[PDB]
């Protein structure tokens, strides 16, 4: 049965609710983006009205197979009548295709859902700007000060470097980045460029990334593994066994590996900085975690908040124990108090 937080009230809408059944009084189904959590559910056997972006479409139709006459794309910051309710789709920098839902209720409330987002000071200046916001359904992930990481921009400089640095010493050095969902893309793009090299990755991963309406994507990535000095590979192979037995199969091309998993956050957040990051060393195999987060720091969502100023609060990530949702209610009331709404 369909949670309380997943219902919008007032219309005959749901928010990433695929997972229930037919959810009684469900005119229509909005998936935010194309994150398992999010999706599941959907297949080739939904026969329900689906609200996206063009991008989560292409993913619905190539990689679940749901049938073209379901699914409904929307394109960005345009005003668009569903089921006769006013809707906006904005951009909620997460992965590719991920967006917030602005609804406009027959009663003059309006409701944002962000999705998975990671607040940025340029949504002050989206159509956000332009009116109140009464209900705020939020991404809360990290909603704990304990929560930091650096920008996506430094993350990306300290990988290129690192990579760049690693191959110029050693010509014969592959590089491997770890891979589950779509997200993050930029990592392994960023590092392919500065060392003139294509992404070789699996037939899977191939299709997956041609869906995505990237700029001059046939340029940047292949099936082709060995014309590639940048490979992807599934999360779950990146450690010594998978490495080295990976290592194996380049029939004597490369004489060492160096790998980024990209994580969330972890507590070697909170003693050390980017630039002092160190590796997992094992022999001719090294491998480094990068925080690269596609979701809110504390401090990013606290802005973001403070400046919309809503009414209402509803969490939408960890709301499963009562000392979770006691502590996001006592921060939600410092944030009230603090800046005066
Ligand atoms: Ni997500």
């Amino acid at each position: 049965t369909c949670p309380f937080y997943k219902k919008i009230p007032g219309t005959g809408f749901t928010v990433d609710a695929f997972q229930y059944g037919v959810v009684e009084g469900c005119t229509a189904y909005f998936l935010t983006h194309f994150h398992s959590d999010h999706y599941a559910g959907l297949s080739k056997h939904f026969t329900f009205p689906v609200y996206c972006s063009e991008i989560t479409g292409n993913l619905l139709k190539n990689k679940l197979h749901v049938q073209e006459q379901y699914i409904h794309p929307l394109p960005l910051d345009t005003e668009c009548i569903v089921n006769g309710v006013k809707v906006v789709l904005l951009d909620a920098n997460h992965c590719p295709g991920a967006v917030m839902i602005l609804f406009y209720l027959p009663n003059g409330t309006v409701i944002l859902h962000t999705g998975d987002f990671r607040a940025d000071p340029s949504m002050e200046r989206s159509l956000l700007a332009d009116q109140k916001v009464h209900m705020l359904y939020l991404d809360t992930t990290y909603c704990s000060p304990e929560y930091t990481f650096p920008s996506q921009q430094e993350v990306i400089r300290f990988a290129i470097n690192t990579a760049f640095e690693a191959v110029t010493l050693n010509p014969h050095a592959l590089v491997v980045c770890g891979t589950y969902s779509i997200g993050k893309e930029k990592v392994f793009l960023a590092i392919a460029d500065v060392l003139g090299s294509k992404v070789g990755m699996s037939q899977e991963k191939y299709k997956t990334l041609q869906c995505l309406n990237i700029p001059e994507i046939n340029s940047l990535i292949t099936t082709d593994m060995c014309s590639s000095l940048v490979h992807l590979l599934p999360m779950m192979q990146i450690n010594f066994k998978g490495l080295q037995s990976h290592l194996k199969k380049c029939g004597g091309k490369y004489n060492q590996i160096l790998a980024f998993r990209p994580t969330g956050w972890t507590h070697s957040n909170k003693f050390t900085r980017i630039a002092d990051v160190i590796p997992q060393t094992k022999g001719n195999i090294s491998i480094y975690g990068i925080p690269y987060s596609e979701h809110s720091s504390y401090l990013e969502m606290k802005r973001f908040v403070q400046w919309l100023k809503p009414q209402k609060i509803i969490p939408t990530v960890n709301v499963g124990t009562w000392k979770s949702r006691s502590t996001m209610e006592k921060y939600f009331r410092e944030w009230k108090l603090e800046a005066g709404y």
